[PDB]
């Protein structure tokens, strides 16, 4: 019966998140902070992809070793950490590979 105008974007260097937030001012932005060497990150990534098809939000992937300043800025200390950003400000986070909690968080702030 419908498809969502979805967006799933992987960032490349510090500055890209701030640019993305400015480019998408009135969307909820959901950021997956992950690491290349993180098993739980790889396991959840296809579920995060599936979620991006269900909600009119901007879904973002950030490798903590490629965007070190951004990880530091968001106080990332475990991976995956999912951050919901609304109107440029952090409104929630989920620490760990729980797709149910991520979806609950999106439901709350979208
Ligand atoms: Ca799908
Ligand atoms: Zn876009």
């Amino acid at each position: 019966q419908l498809v969502i105008m979805s967006e799933l974007i992987e960032l490349k260097q510090d500055g890209d998140l701030e640019s993305l937030l400015e480019q998408h001012k009135n969307k909820l932005v959901v950021v997956d902070f992950f690491a290349t060497w993180c098993g739980p990150c790889k396991t959840i990534a296809p579920l995060f992809k599936e979620l991006s098809e269900k909600y009119d939000a901007i879904f973002v992937k950030v490798d903590v070793d490629k965007l070190e300043e951004t990880a530091r800025k968001y106080n990332i200390s475990a991976m995956p950490t999912f951050i919901a950003i609304k109107n440029g400000e952090k409104v929630g986070d989920v620490v760990g590979a729980s797709i149910a909690k991520v979806e609950d968080m999106i439901k709350k702030f979208i």
